[PDB]
DNA sequence: ACAGCGGTTGCAGGT
DNA sequence: TACCTGCAACCGCTG
């Protein structure tokens, strides 16, 4: 009796997940053949690729759960393999009998790789590989096939060529898996029953201390849910402009669906037709690129450059990339990194991300624009490093495209437009509230003076009990200096990349 | 060929 | 209010 395989590494949900539902239908088809075997491996290859702070793994932990309760609703359940993909694969090929072998493709270089050795190992033992494309709406392989062997490198250039490609039909659930028992013990199972089972919070998160609140729990099902109470609000969605929306705001002034579209917890291809089925209803929205479907775009557009090149994620080596002289300043670096910048607007920020895991992308504007070209010239690459432990969504593709905008190293190229750390939290906080939430030990400063403490008299600190170079710390840097000092560093970083390009 | 246009989300100082 | 402006002038795309 054979095995159909369905390997979850992204695509973590059970709704419009074509590699799953194959299975599921096949093994339907001609029952009795098949025993059906979804997996996870739980790779230790990749903490030595990147960072995984203790938010995302609690998120990571309660997917999997969720994933593994969803499949017990269709007479199957997840299997949470222990290994490298190397030293697992041809074990289980052999042991299981596969026949065949699916999973959603993925872009990152790291996967790519993965991908590649297990297609080979696969066709070493006869094995079907059956793969198909759902983390994004459309093929970035298509889509640079249809711009002529390029990746398109502009927003608008990019919905000219996207619109010329007919979208995949957004499939349901799978079917109940019928006259199904469940598979033999393997060698594995046999010495240990549970191998395969879900990871606790124990198990995964070697670092309890450093988790704060669970603002945003994991799994499809915590997905759909909050997609729903995203949308319940029709006439906001069509009005959705992001530029308007608040970065502290208390709560989240967008959807935060963007942890569950990482994971693909969440469809982007469902969220993209609910979105469409809102604009039938409300003909008066917004367009892309500040809509919400825009923001999705935005999603597939740095998949696609990034498609295109290995090096997306790195400076050098990176075709789309400026080449810029950052320096290296580990206390600069340190001080960002733990929000103790001295600018409350910023540490308040770094706070945020580092206890919760997500803050909004005009938050991510403002701090990383701190860090790279505005203020500290600290290369983009540690502010991605940064970011990706500690997001909730940090995806390959998405950080390193961003990270690459806000340094204007690529695709953003208007360098004079600085984001003030004191200026820019004023219009949407007027009291500081954020500020006074993140950064307590302000939280007794006037509204006047919050976002600049260093203009408080000592006699002033200490009536606020909060003297600054001691409860709260200096500034680092004198924004109003180096920001136009960066600015003309830039224009000299872009003199030289010309006289190549 | 290269001036001119648009570019998801700037700031300060303006009506 | 939501869109003036000037800043010193960037990129890729277009015709
Ligand atoms: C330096 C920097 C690093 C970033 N790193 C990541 C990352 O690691 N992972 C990640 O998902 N987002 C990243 N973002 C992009 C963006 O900030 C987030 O996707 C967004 O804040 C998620 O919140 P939301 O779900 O409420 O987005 P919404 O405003 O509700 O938009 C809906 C969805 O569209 C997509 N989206 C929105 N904005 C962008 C964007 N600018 N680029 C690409 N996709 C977008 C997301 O999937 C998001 O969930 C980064 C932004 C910056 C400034």
């Amino acid at each position: 009796r054979s095995t159909l395989v369905h390997w979850f590494r992204k695509g973590l949900r059970l709704h419009d997940n074509p590699a799953l539902s194959h299975i599921f239908t096949a093994a339907n088809a001609a029952p009795g053949r098949y025993f059906v075997r979804p997996i996870f491996i739980l790779d230790p290859g990749i903490l030595d690729w990147m960072q995984v702070g203790a938010n995302r793994w609690r998120f990571l932990q309660q997917t999997l759960e969720d994933l593994d309760n969803q499949l017990r609703k269709l007479n199957s359940r997840l299997f949470v393999v222990r290994g490298k993909p190397a030293e697992v694969f041809p074990r289980i090929f052999k042991s299981w009998r596969v026949e065949m072998l699916t999973f959603e493709t993925d872009i990152e270089p790291y996967s790519v790789t993965r991908d590649a050795a297990v297609q080979k190992l696969a066709k070493a033992e006869g094995v079907r590989v059956e793969t198909h494309c759902s983390h994004t709406i459309y093929n970035p392989e298509l889509v640079i096939a249809k711009n002529l062997g390029k990746a398109p490198i502009t927003y608008q250039k990019f919905l000219g060529i996207v619109e010329q490609l007919k979208v995949p039909k957004v499939l349901g659930v799978p079917e109940k898996l019928k006259n199904m028992p469940t598979p033999p013990k393997d060698e594995v199972e046999q010495k240990d029953s549970a191998a395969y089972d879900c990871p606790t919070m124990k198990q995964l998160v070697k670092r309890p201390e450093e988790l704060g609140p669970n603002k945003f729990p994991g799994g499809e099902t915590e997905a759909l849910r909050r997609m729903e109470e995203s949308l319940k609000d029709e006439i906001w969605v069509a009005r959705f402009e992001k530029p308007n929306t608040a970065p502290n705001s208390l709560e989240p002034s967008t959807t935060v669906l963007s942890p569950y579209l990482k994971f693909g917890c969440l469809s982007a291809r469902l969220f993209n037709q609910k979105l469409k089925e809102i604009i039938k209803r409300q003909p008066k929205h917004s367009q892309p690129p500040v809509s919400l479907i825009g923001q999705l775009m935005w999603r597939e557009f740095y998949y696609t450059v990034a498609a295109a090149e290995p090096n997306f994620d790195r400076m050098l080596g990176n075709v789309y990339c400026m080449q810029i002289p950052w320096q290296e300043h580990p206390d600069h670096l340190e001080a960002w990194t733990h929000g103790r910048t001295g600018y409350p607007f910023i540490d308040a920020i770094m706070r945020q991300l580092r206890q919760e895991g997500w803050i909004h992308h005009l938050a991510r504007h403002a701090v990383a624009c701190f860090l790279t070209r505005g203020d500290l010239w600290i290369s983009w690459e540690e502010g991605q490093r940064v970011f990706e432990q500690l997001l909730l969504d940090q995806d390959w593709a998405l950080n390193a495209g961003n990270w690459m905008w806000l340094s204007a190293s690529a695709f953003f190229h208007q360098y004079f437009r600085v984001y003030s750390p004191v200026a820019f939290g004023k219009k949407t906080d007027p009291q500081g509230h954020y500020i006074r939430k993140y950064v307590p030990e302000l939280s007794k400063y006037p509204a006047g003076c919050i976002y600049e403490p260093w203009k408080a008299s000592l006699v002033d600190q200490r009536a606020y009990g909060c003297v600054l170079g001691t409860d709260y710390p200096h500034r680092i840097v004198k924004h109003e200096v180096v920001h136009k000092e960066n600015i003309k560093r830039m224009g000299a970083a872009y003199k030289v990349n010309r006289e190549v390009r």
